[PDB]
């Protein structure tokens, strides 16, 4: 696996979680989108900050993508997550839904 | 490959490579340490610093580790540079030398 495998904006996604830029992170979801972790549902950008936001105090963790596979409008991620939480390191698929050149569904589980 | 195959110091290396994080980058390197690169030296923390700087406006590059082999004090390191320079995208091998958990010496060659 390689970056180069992941869109563009997939990749924008996890350098801007990985370097904690909050901008860059904002500019990377549609307006209407939504995040679906930890038994919740975040919609609409205001919500995913919040989100991030909390998860980065809880447990200032590191996500490492691992490998991937891309099918239609579909990004399947498998990340090493790693931190200061019960049961570090875990390993996740991220799936993403890419419409318009932004993300509109980010689902992990 | 995988970050965690990579000793912590050699991984902060490139996490702040990659975030553009000079604080981070300047803790990296022994006081005394040297880089080597594209022809020339760099003694000395300030140098260094100099040197990345540079490089970075120069190119605006991505340094993605690619697979790693510990041997002694040496971590190798190949790494996928890709940006606006002649020839992008490149393969190169990062030397690393680490005396006392902080870098003493690079080579990129």
């Amino acid at each position: 696996f390689q970056s180069m495998d992941l869109p563009d904006i997939v990749n924008m996604y996890f350098d801007a979680d990985s370097c904690n830029d909050t901008d860059a992170l904002s500019e990377t979801f549609a307006p209407d989108a939504v995040v679906e972790d930890e038994g919740a549902r975040h919609q609409g950008v205001v919500a995913i900050l919040r989100w991030w936001v909390a998860a980065k105090k809880a447990a200032s963790y590191v996500a490492e993508p691992l490998e991937s596979t891309v099918d239609g409008d579909k990004a399947l991620v498998r990340a090493k997550v790693s931190g200061r939480f019960p049961g570090s390191p875990v390993t996740l698929t991220y799936s993403f839904t890419i419409k318009d050149g932004r993300i509109a569904r980010l689902e992990i589980q």
